[PDB]
């Protein structure tokens, strides 16, 4: 109950920060993830051998593949724990629960392939799951490990509070569909505009916590330049290795996932800022302004993106 959990002081300080990187201390991420937990929700939330023993199952789950392993887990935790932790009055005890607990598993067992691969391949999670085949996959991993034993980390939870905050991890997960993105956020766009935005409205919460997920999956865009750089390596190594298996299976990739097309990817990052993260993050600071680092930080790496096609970079 009296054992908190302490950051040396360059942590403690940037921990708090939207652009804050985890580093490279595999070991350190589990302690850090349990951190954000104690400040974002309370250390009474969970018992911490109960909640050390599911984060350590979570990471066996996620897989040794380049950009969507157990680094991009604890990454989208802690960018949902700024949100959180900038918007302090506006989230339930649940739903700060959940939602962490949603972003450490929304990518479990990812093999680095979309779900149009899966469904060109005809796998079998494909005809068991028709649409959002992996964000389905996904979440019945989260299911599986929440019920192994001593991993049932909500059992405090009374039997309809229990299925509150499972429904709240379900539809996270689901969101982090980015196929869900582009209506979701249009519909948001309107409801703001036309000013019938209503947070007591439960599916209008819903689409509100569905954005929050993108950004928190799209927020490699909003670091400092050198992570963006980097990171960006890790995303084109799973799509050219996915385009390696369309092309194996007699079809042409798009671009994006062509190996051979690689002078083209300064070009396809400004398409990807325009058409999916500046939207992403404006729509976002509208409805909670204090997210508006994420923007600003998004905004800053379209500028590198650009001047990396004008040879500056
Ligand atoms: C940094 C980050 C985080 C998450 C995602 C999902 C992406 C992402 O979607 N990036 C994209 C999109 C569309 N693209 C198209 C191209 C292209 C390349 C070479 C020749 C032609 C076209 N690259 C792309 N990259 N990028
Ligand atoms: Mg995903
Ligand atoms: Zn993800």
């Amino acid at each position: 109950g009296l054992m908190q959990f302490t950051l040396p002081v360059r942590l403690c300080k940037e921990i708090e920060l939207f652009h804050f990187d985890i580093g490279p201390f595999e070991n350190m991420w589990p302690g850090i993830f349990v951190y954000m937990v104690h400040r974002s929700c309370g250390t009474s939330c969970f018992e911490l051998e109960k909640l050390c023993r599911f984060i350590m199952s979570v990471k066996k789950n996620y897989r040794r593949v380049p950009y969507h392993n157990w680094k991009h887990a604890v990454t989208v935790a802690h960018c949902m724990y700024a949100i959180l932790q900038n918007n302090h009055t506006l989230f339930t005890d649940l739903e700060r629960k959940g939602l962490l607990i949603a972003c450490l598993c929304h990518d479990l067992d990812h093999r680095g392939f979309s779900n149009s691969y899966l469904q060109k391949f005809d796998h079998p999670l494909a005809a068991l799951y028709s649409t959002s085949t992996m964000e389905q996959h996904h979440f019945s991993q989260t299911v599986s490990i929440l019920q192994l034993e001593g991993h049932n980390i909500f059992s405090t939870l009374s039997s309809s509070e229990y299925e509150q905050v499972l429904e709240i991890i379900r539809k996270a997960i689901i969101a982090t569909d980015l196929a869900l993105y582009f209506g979701n956020r249009k519909q948001l766009e309107e409801m703001y505009q036309t000013g019938s935005l209503n947070l007591n409205n439960q599916s209008h919460r819903d689409r509100v916590i569905g954005l929050m997920m993108t950004a928190c999956d799209l927020c490699s865009v909003t670091k400092l330049w050198p992570v963006t750089k980097l990171t960006a390596n890790d995303i084109y190594a799973e799509f050219w290795a996915e385009g390696d298996e369309m092309k194996k299976l007699g079809i042409q990739p798009i671009p994006m996932m062509d190996r051979d097309k690689k002078d083209e990817v300064p070009q396809g990052q400004l398409g990807f800022y325009n058409a999916v993260a500046i939207p992403c993050y404006t729509t976002l600071t509208q409805i909670l302004p204090p997210t508006e680092p994420l923007l600003k930080a998004c905004r800053d790496n379209l500028s590198q993106w650009e001047k990396v096609i004008r040879g500056e970079e």
